[PDB]
């Protein structure tokens, strides 16, 4: 098995695994469009669903990518193996990332792997509104058919912003998982990452959706609340101080030689889901009013007029 295997599904997951291309080998690529392909993509690490025979995307249409992509799953699965931990990354305003990725967590997660998402929250219309909030209630459904917590680390499209700010901080939670998870360091065994993300083995919490932080100094992980199961890395042994009461907790030990940093926390809470429940709601508040004030003009069509077989009509 490879020690950490990279999903990228739909066009959001297209375009950061080109952008992080090169920052690992074991990376794969699932759509059901061929226009997203990218230079990096090649006939060995990329699957393609094509529909009744096209390929062409699913236009935010989440049910149908679902019933396309749904019966594809155990073979896509058996392609592209399970690493000793997964990594899967998508939209939730999408239609094929926001179906393909939770389908692969959740096959994955009975298999009994270890799997983490990256994801995006977007909702600039109705229908990608619609999306997001399908995709939050899909963790929650994911969570409760694997029997296994869904972990996603969050990432909102806020309006307005540059997507490519939001791109380069996954980046950055990519490159940091991706050294969390090399099995390089000191102290730090498969196991010991398994029980960090299985944290509901050894522990009374709902086995619900979880959310992932990943925290670049000591006080970026002491600001996240009721912490459930946090990871941590330091390049200086004498610097392991447990942060917060916590219920899991494991540490490794980076080389101080090769890493440039002080310490990594991965902290996974349940609390911060919330936060994105009510983002989502008050957007969908906002977006309900406004369609109830649409004004619906009169038809221009008279209870006098006729209509031709093919809807030809004459004044
Ligand atoms: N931050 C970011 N957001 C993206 C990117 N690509 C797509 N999105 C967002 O994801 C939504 C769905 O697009 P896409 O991921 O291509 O849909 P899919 O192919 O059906 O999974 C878009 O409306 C954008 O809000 C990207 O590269 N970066």
């Amino acid at each position: 098995k490879v020690k950490t295997r990279i999903y990228f599904c739909g066009g959001a997951g297209f375009r950061i695994g080109e952008l992080f291309h090169g920052y690992h080998e074991d990376v794969c690529y699932i759509d059901t469009s061929v226009q997203n392909k990218h230079k990096h993509n090649t006939d060995d690490n990329t699957i393609i669903i094509e529909a009744d025979k096209r390929a062409i995307g699913m236009g935010k249409d989440r049910k149908a990518a679902a019933e396309l992509i749904s019966a594809h799953i155990p073979a896509i699965a058996h392609h592209f193996p399970a690493g000793d931990t997964n990594i899967v990354v998508y939209s939730m305003g999408g239609a094929s990332g926001s179906t393909i990725g939770p389908s692969l967590v959740s096959h994955l997660q009975q298999q009994g792997e270890v799997v983490v998402s990256v994801v995006i929250g977007s909702y600039d219309s109705d229908i990608s509104l619609r999306n997001s909030s399908g995709s939050l209630k899909t963790f929650e459904g994911v969570s409760s058919v694997s029997k296994v917590p869904m972990i996603i680390n969050y990432h909102e499209n806020v309006e307005g912003i540059p997507q490519s700010m939001v791109n380069q901080n996954i980046l950055e939670v990519l490159n940091a998982l991706v050294i969390l998870f090399n099995q390089e360091h000191q102290s730090l065994d498969l196991m010991d990452i398994t029980n960090w993300a299985h944290f509901h083995k050894h522990h009374d919490v709902p086995v619900q959706t979880v959310q992932l932080h990943v925290c670049f100094d000591r006080q970026e992980a002491q600001a996240i609340l009721d912490p459930i199961s946090i990871a941590s890395l330091y390049t200086d042994p004498d610097r392991d101080v447990s942060i917060s009461t916590v219920l899991t907790r494991t540490t490794g030990y980076a080389d101080p030689e090769k890493y440039d940093f002080d310490q990594m926390h991965f902290v996974i809470n349940g609390l911060s889901i919330e936060d994105i429940r009510k983002r989502l709601e008050e957007r969908r508040e906002m977006m309900n009013r406004a369609k109830a004030n649409m004004r619906k003009r009169q038809s221009t069509l008279d209870v006098d007029d006729q209509a031709t077989s093919s809807g030809l009509v004459f004044d």
